[PDB]
């Protein structure tokens, strides 16, 4: 008899969250992220860009767009070098598990949810 | 102790699917797709779309583009025309509730697992 209501739907939504929290996935996250924060070259370059980012504020406000478009080039130089690090590319990896594992619960949903209303339609 | 697979999760999706094909939502959108179904106009304006669609192939084909542009102009002006139609109007407002709601639960998923992660880096 009674349709399910969209609080009922999120309540699920939210269990089906707490089951991705305790997957491999997640887990493997979890410890790729605290081995970049332990990493000294990846502190050094984070330092680096937070002091330019600083600079690029002020610059931008006193309309240095030139003297900005340097310091957003280095910036940009030292993002590239940070995605060369392994312990980054390691967090990469495992950043991309988790939203391949979210993307394959939303695809597995909408395809389902599809499939149900085109048998429907008879 | 044991993590959830991903076959566990996807299971637990396609239980969360079920749900959301039992919502007032998804039984809006089968009974708005039902009455585009039984529409007149609706019937004579997808048929000349239809026969557009099929010259458009034919003048693609043979490099007719100025032609080509006129059909396609005309089966936009036709696709316009369909959207004001009310019986087309309430099903769109029912793909847009069954939208927002799958929409919901990516979100409601996604800032869940996000906010267990940031918790747990402590
Ligand atoms: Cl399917
Ligand atoms: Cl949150």
């Amino acid at each position: 008899m009674t349709l399910y209501s969209k609080k009922d739907i999120v309540q699920q939504a939210r269990n089906l969250a707490k089951m991705i929290s305790e997957t491999e996935e997640v887990d493997f996250f979890k410890r790729a992220e605290a081995q970049i924060n332990e990493n000294d070259k990846v502190s050094t370059i984070v330092n680096q860009i937070k002091a330019l980012q600083k600079q690029a504020v002020n610059l931008k406000h006193y309309e240095k767009h030139e003297a900005l478009k340097q310091v957003e080039a280095k910036i940009d130089a030292l993002q590239e070098e940070l995605e060369e690090i392994p312990v980054i590319q390691e967090f990469r990896d495992s950043q991309m598990e988790v939203n391949d594992l979210l993307q394959l619960v939303a695809h597995t949903i909408s395809n389902q949810v599809t499939n149900e209303i085109i048998t429907s339609t008879g």
